[PDB]
């Protein structure tokens, strides 16, 4: 909820805004989930978010003068843990939609009514994990810049 207005927080928003369109499961989504256009574009947004985040952490790892270099070792790892957590959440969303592309054609197709219901709940859980871990990453960034 509290963004610092960086390039990564927003490529993240471009990823999250795309997932909201997928969760509507409209005809265009039902059509585009059969193909790989969604997963290709979601992978692009995931990679774009992680490269901007990587460049942001690099700029932050060279800030105010230290006294003895490190109180950052513990803080830099907890920040790296949150960075890897965010990327793992975005991989889980892509991996789930890849399974759905095959599940909609498993044994030449399955019941899409129950199939879209299980996917919608699973996407909602992944979305809630992505939103919370994005806020935790912001907390780890603030702690890192502070001490």
């Amino acid at each position: 909820g509290h963004m610092s207005g960086q390039r990564w927080e927003l490529a993240l928003g471009r990823f999250w805004d795309y997932l909201r369109w997928v969760q509507t499961l409209s005809e265009q989504v039902q059509e585009e989930l059969l193909s790989s256009q969604v997963t290709q574009e979601l992978r692009a947004l995931m990679d774009e978010t992680m490269k901007e985040l990587k460049a942001y952490k690099s700029e932050l790892e060279e800030q105010l003068t230290p006294v003895a270099e490190e109180t950052r070792a513990r803080l830099s790892k907890e920040l790296q843990a949150a960075q890897a957590r965010l990327g793992a959440d975005m991989e889980d969303v892509c991996g789930r939609l890849v399974q759905y592309r095959g599940e909609v054609q498993a044994m030449l197709g399955q019941s899409t009514k129950e199939l879209r219901n299980r996917l919608a709940s699973h996407l909602g859980k992944l979305q809630d994990r992505l939103l919370r871990d994005a806020d935790d990453l912001q907390k780890r960034l603030a702690v890192y810049q502070a001490g």
